[PDB]
């Protein structure tokens, strides 16, 4: 279980802070991502945390623009975006990094030509 909430409109240039709240699991233990869903484009990749909130990870897109935090006391997972731009239009959605695959060694090439 995991429960996004913050969204809303914002004018370009403009902030906000997306929470994610997560149950059911060792919080404190997970490595966390935050994905989007542009309309009509597919899920992309935004920003990601290790569990001790020690490492942060961002897509080249949002590098500087968004940061990504937790709060494992309160089990919540945060991504305050700043600058906002329309490429940041999209559905937000917190995710456990590694819980479904591994993106980053993974993956076979089918070309139709």
């Amino acid at each position: 279980q995991l429960l996004e909430s913050g969204g809303g409109l914002v004018q370009p240039g403009g902030s906000l802070r997306l929470s994610c709240a997560a149950s059911g699991f060792t919080f404190s233990d997970e490595d966390m991502s935050w994905v989007r869903q542009a309309p009509g484009k597919g899920l992309e990749w935004v920003s990601a945390i290790s569990g001790s909130g020690g490492s942060t990870y961002y897509a080249d897109s949002v590098k500087g623009r968004f940061t990504i935090s937790r709060d494992n006391s309160k089990n919540t997972l945060y991504l305050q975006m700043n600058s906002l731009r329309a490429e940041d239009t999209a559905v937000y959605y917190c995710a456990k990094s590694y819980g479904a695959f591994d993106y980053w060694g993974q993956g076979t090439l089918v070309t139709v030509s």
